């Protein structure tokens, strides 16, 4: 919401490698990362 919004869109950019993945895709294809955030942000209500 304030102070810093997390990318509301499908797709997430990288910070390794900088690729882009689909939002489906739990780890990174290029440097196969895992995905930050241990936690489901789905979790809260939605709007
Ligand atoms: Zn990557």
């Amino acid at each position: 919401g304030s102070s810093g919004s997390s990318g509301v869109i499908g797709t997430w950019d990288c910070d390794t490698c900088l690729v882009q993945n689909k939002p489906e895709a739990i780890k990174c294809v290029a440097c196969e990362t895992p995905k930050p955030g241990t936690c489901v942000k789905r979790a809260l209500t939605l709007t």
